[PDB]
């Protein structure tokens, strides 16, 4: 017919047309987590939303290289080096640094992630803006692999609400990838979820992060609808806005027939 028949039972993700000035890049939020919390983290509740309960330590903008890869000082006999994870041995060294005098499980301060001064061990952040698809098709975001505990949600009332970035997270659970810690232990690599996507409307992102000891890890990937791979930099795809809670038509619930 003269026009699209829409996606089921209202099942398109909901998208924003912010109309202030775009800037390039994801906010990041930073909040207080515990050293050797294993367990605060594995709440959906908490890497929802109730991580912002806890003091907000600082933030950063405009950051478009958005993986995470902390690795913890050897304090070696030849100086303070960061040791691949794959390189720690025994009780414990880092392979061509030798023994390492220092412990693995104490805070660490670094400026590792996005420059900015915390403690990489052990910390909480939000990643937000707003993801721009160049193509219309399934987008498949993924995890390579989750240390310790994150959670990535796309679209309107599930990342955010649309022109509102910068408010207090919403509550919704619906995760895009739920890379929770789990309780019993264990969990899997490379963990996905697709989303389909209009080419020109943007898609409220949010990626809550946390670790609480040692290395922290987070390659984040998303294959375009043309089967390519974009990993770490999403330079040209992700987005900030200032709030405007006013803008009255800037949330679209149903791209596919806007
Ligand atoms: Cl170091
Ligand atoms: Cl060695
Ligand atoms: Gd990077
Ligand atoms: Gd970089
Ligand atoms: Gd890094
Ligand atoms: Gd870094
Ligand atoms: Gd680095
Ligand atoms: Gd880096
Ligand atoms: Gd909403
Ligand atoms: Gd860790
Ligand atoms: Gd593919
Ligand atoms: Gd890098
Ligand atoms: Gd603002």
């Amino acid at each position: 017919g003269l026009v699209p028949r829409g996606s089921h039972m209202s099942g398109a993700t909901e998208a924003c047309l912010p109309a202030g000035q775009r800037k390039s890049g994801m906010n990041i939020n930073f909040y207080q987590y515990s050293l050797k919390d294993s367990s605060t983290y594995s709440n959906a509740a908490y890497m929802a939303y109730g991580y912002a309960s806890k003091t907000k330590l600082g933030s950063v903008g405009g950051q478009t290289d958005i993986s995470i890869d902390y690795n913890i000082p050897c304090v070696s006999s030849s100086g303070t080096f960061p040791c691949p994870q794959e390189d720690s041995y025994g009780n414990w060294g880092c392979k061509g640094m030798g023994a390492c005098s220092n412990s693995q499980g104490i805070a660490y301060w670094s400026t590792d992630l996005f420059g900015f001064y915390t403690t990489p061990t052990n910390v909480t952040l939000e990643m937000t803006g707003y993801f721009l698809p160049p193509q219309t098709g399934s987008y498949t975001f993924s995890f390579a692999t989750v240390d310790d505990s994150a959670i990535l949600s796309v679209g309107g009332s599930i990342a955010f609400e649309c022109c509102a970035q910068e408010q207090p997270p919403i509550t919704s659970t619906n995760f895009t990838i739920n890379g929770i810690k789990p309780w019993d232990g264990s969990l899997p690599d490379n963990i996905t979820g697709t989303v389909y996507m209009y080419a020109g409307y943007y898609y409220p992102l949010k990626v809550v992060y946390s670790n609480a000891v040692s290395w922290g890890t987070l390659p984040i990937s998303v294959e375009l609808p043309d089967g390519t791979t974009v990993s770490d930099n999403f330079e040209g795809y992700v987005y900030s806005f200032d709030d405007d809670l006013s803008q009255s038509n800037c949330t679209i619930p149903d791209p596919s027939i806007h």
